[PDB]
């Protein structure tokens, strides 16, 4: 029981798919779990993906960077698509100290407790269109250890003020 | 020949060295290449562990975001410290699409052809202070596709302006 690991870049390097189109894929083959961690989630297309494999009946956890937690409310808004009459959504924010506001800088996603996808893509049009970026596809033991720093940050995470 | 990961917290977590303590001692340890990739570097520990590593021998290549560059080049005029008459350093800008500037959105330092540290801490004073974040410390086969991503993103850089 060891660690699978592939490289996937942006723009895409000798493989079939892009990462966003790897992102959608691992979404909608998610039957129980996705657990996401991301410091600005402003893509509507992965969040589209996102609320059908909810209506599917996936528990979707989503912890955000606080002080970009904005920007996805704003887009949530945008669709039409309030988080809170969700059912099968729940979302936190992260916070790191402040002296000037620190961040949660950590990003993954994981999916059945099988797979993740970890790196330097944010879900944002300009990771699409204008920046260099890179992720890992990770199966097997390791997997195990992004399931844990996952509890460890919602254990860490806050009600965001907007939500009653 | 397989690979081996650890993973490292910002704050620490149930290892030893914080993340700025194991660059500071890859760098020390470094005896060939330091080889890295990095959006913001301004944080003036590192770079001093960096100038002493070149001073002993060791080849130094960096790649910064273009779009950043100037902080680095700030912090090495205020350090006395101008790398263009540093021999052994050579640094090199790499920029993303732009629309909006595009970034490169990629760091990783990779010591020796040996080991690699990949994750989301930036070589800034925030991310010890005030960020939460994560590294990997990445072992054998897989460290051979950071060199090659290194070399790729090495292809696709320019001269920064400001060097003559
Ligand atoms: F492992 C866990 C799985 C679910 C919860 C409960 N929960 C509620 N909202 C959440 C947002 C993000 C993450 C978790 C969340 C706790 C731990
Ligand atoms: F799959 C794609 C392949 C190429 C592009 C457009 N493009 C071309 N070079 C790029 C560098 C950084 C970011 C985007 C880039 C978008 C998607
Ligand atoms: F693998 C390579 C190792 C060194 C060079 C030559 N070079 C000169 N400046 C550099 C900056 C960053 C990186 C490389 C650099 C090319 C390829
Ligand atoms: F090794 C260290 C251990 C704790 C701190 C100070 N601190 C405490 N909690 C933090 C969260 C995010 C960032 C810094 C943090 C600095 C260095």
């Amino acid at each position: 029981g060891g660690t699978h690991i592939d490289l996937l870049f942006h723009p895409p390097r000798a493989h079939l798919l892009t990462i966003k189109e790897t992102i959608r894929k691992m979404i909608k083959e998610a039957r129980k779990v996705i657990a996401l961690v991301m410091d600005i989630f402003t893509d509507v297309d992965i969040f589209k993906e996102i609320v059908e494999a909810s209506t599917r009946g996936v528990s979707v956890y989503i912890l955000l960077d606080e002080s970009n937690f904005n920007h996805f409310l704003n887009m949530t808004e945008k669709q039409g698509c309030s988080v809170q009459r969700l059912r099968n959504i729940r979302v936190r924010t992260v916070k790191g100290q402040d002296y000037f506001h620190g961040k949660m800088e950590q990003k993954f996603l994981l999916v059945d407790c099988q797979k993740v996808m970890y790196g330097s893509y944010s879900y944002m049009w300009s990771f699409e269109k204008a920046h260099l970026s890179m992720v890992q596809i990770i199966t097997g033991q390791l997997v195990e250890s992004f399931d844990e720093e996952f509890r460890t940050l919602y254990a860490r995470s806050c009600v965001p003020s907007s939500f009653a």
